[PDB]
C-alpha cells in the first residue's frame, strides 16, 4: 500500500528510529506512532508530510531534535560568521520542559554583555515577538540583523519571571579571544596551592572553544610552564563550549594518561577520548573555575580534569549542557536535527543532568577575567582560597 508520502515520512521516523539518543523515546512507542501516523495523519501533499514529520518529532520532548525542510538546510549548511551581525549572545533552551530559550552565556565584552545580559537569562522577546517554543535558529534570525542595527531584547533572571529586562542592542560583530593569560607574582598564601615554592601563580581565561582556541592554550601552558608558575588556574567560566576537539586538545595539554571523555547514548558508550601522552604540563597544581555558565566542550574539559584527578574544580556547578545532536538528510533536500548522542565523564557521569560539580565549593566571581585584575586579588589579603 505504498506513497511517495508515506515512504518519506517513513524515511524520517526512521532516522530518528535509528539515531535517537534516547531509545525509550520520550517513552513513547516509535514504531506504534509509526502505525498511528500513517493511518491517521494526512499526507496529501509534502507540506502535509512536513506537518506529520514535525508533529511526530515533538513526542519526544527534546528542543533540538527539529525538522529542517530544504531552504533551511541550504540556509543552514555553513554561513553566518559573515556580513551577518548579532548581539553578543549565546542562547540555548531550558532545563525541564525548556521552552524557554536562555543566555547560556554572553559574549564577554559584547553588546548584551556590557548591558547587563548574564549567563542564565531567559530571552522573554526580541522586538516585541516572544520566543518561547521557537527555534534557535529562528531566535537567532530575530537576534540577527545587519552592522549598525539596533534590536530590544528583554530578558529576565531566571526564577524572577517579573524580574524583567529590556535590553536595547546594537548589533556588532563580536569575535570571542579564546585565551588570555597571564603570570600573578606576589600572590597571596591563601590563594597558592599547598607545597608553593614562589609567590606565583599561572592565570589562563579560557572563553570559548574555537579555532584558534588550540594555538592560543598550547601558548598560554607552554610560556606559564616556563615561568615556572606554582600554581596553575584555568578559567573557563561563562564558556559556552563550541568546537569540541578543541576540548580534547586542551585536556590533552594538561592529562598526560587517562580516559577523558566518553560518548554514549542510550545502549552504552558509543567513543571515548583519552590522553596520548603528550601533555605540557602534567605536574604543576591546577585550579580550575567554573560556574554556571560553564557549558558543554567546557564541561567536558572541567570532567577530565576532574576525574583524571589533575587538577581541582572550583566555582560553582556547570550548566548541564551534554547532548551532542546531527542533521540527519532526507533523500528530497529536507533534514532532520536529531540529539544522537550524550557526554560523559571519565567517571560514569552525566554531564546533561548533573554538571561538573566542584572539588572546592568557591564563591565563584571572586575573580575578575582582566589580567591587572586577576593578580590584584589574588595579591590581596582577601585572596581567594583557590586549592
Amino acid at each position: 500500500m505504498v506513497t511517495s508520502e508515506q515512504l518519506l515520512f517513513l524515511e524520517a521516523w526512521r532516522a530518528v528510529d535509528r539515531a535517537y539518543v534516547d531509545k525509550s523515546f520520550n517513552g513513547q512507542s516509535w514504531f506504534k506512532l509509526r502505525e498511528t501516523y500513517l493511518k491517521k495523519e494526512p499526507m496529501d501533499r509534502r507540506a502535509q508530510t512536513y506537518d506529520a514529520i514535525r508533529k511526530l518529532l515533538a513526542v519526544l520532548d527534546d528542543p533540538f531534535t527539529r525538522f529542517l525542510e530544504p531552504s533551511r538546510l541550504a540556509a543552514l549548511r555553513r554561513g553566518t560568521a559573515g556580513s551577518v551581525t548579532g548581539v553578543g549572545l549565546e542562547i540555548t533552551y531550558d532545563g525541564g520542559s525548556g521552552k524557554d530559550v536562555v543566555v547560556l552565556t554572553p559574549a564577554p565584552g559584547g553588546p548584551a554583555e556590557k548591558a547587563g545580559a548574564r549567563a542564565g537569562d531567559v530571552i522573554v522577546t526580541v522586538d516585541g515577538t516572544a520566543v518561547k517554543g521557537l527555534s534557535l535558529y529562528d531566535v537567532s534570525d530575530l537576534l540577527q540583523g545587519e552592522a549598525d542595527s539596533q534590536v530590544e531584547v528583554v530578558l529576565h533572571a531566571p526564577g524572577a519571571p517579573s524580574n524583567t529586562r529590556t535590553l536595547q542592542l546594537t548589533r556588532q560583530k563580536v569575535t570571542i579571544n579564546p585565551v588570555t593569560f597571564t603570570t600573578c607574582s606576589n600572590v597571596a598564601a591563601a590563594a597558592l596551592p599547598p607545597g608553593a615554592a614562589k609567590q606565583q601563580l599561572g592565570y589562563v581565561r579560557l572563553a570559548t572553544f574555537n579555532s584558534n582556541t588550540t594555538a592560543a592554550a598550547q601558548q598560554a601552558f607552554t610560556e606559564l610552564s616556563k615561568q615556572g608558575v606554582a600554581g596553575l588556574v584555568l578559567d573557563i567560566r561563562n564558556n559556552g563550549g563550541g568546537l569540541f576537539p578543541a576540548g580534547v586538545n586542551v585536556a590533552r595539554m594538561l592529562v598526560d594518561r587517562g580516559d577523558l571523555v566518553l560518548i554514549a547514548d542510550s545502549q552504552g558508550i558509543r567513543d571515548i577520548y583519552s590522553a596520548d601522552g603528550n601533555s605540557i604540563d602534567s605536574a604543576t597544581p591546577l585550579v580550575v573555575l567554573v560556574n554556571r555558565g560553564t557549558a558543554s566542550a567546557s564541561e567536558v574539559l572541567a570532567g577530565a580534569l576532574k576525574d583524571s584527578k589533575r587538577g581541582l574544580i572550583a566555582g560553582e556547578r556547570t550548566f548541564g549542557k551534554g547532548l551532542i545532536q546531527t542533521v540527519v538528510d532526507l533523500s528530497d533536500g529536507s533534514g532532520v536535527a536529531v540529539t544522537v548522542a550524550r557526554y560523559q565523564t571519565p567517571a560514569g557521569v552525566d554531564i546533561n543532568k548533573i554538571g561538573v560539580s566542584p572539588d572546592v565549593q568557591l564563591d565563584p566571581e571572586v575573580l575578575p577575567t582582566d589580567l591587572e585584575g586577576v593578580c590584584r586579588v589574588l595579591g590581596s589579603d582577601a585572596a581567594p582560597r583557590l586549592f
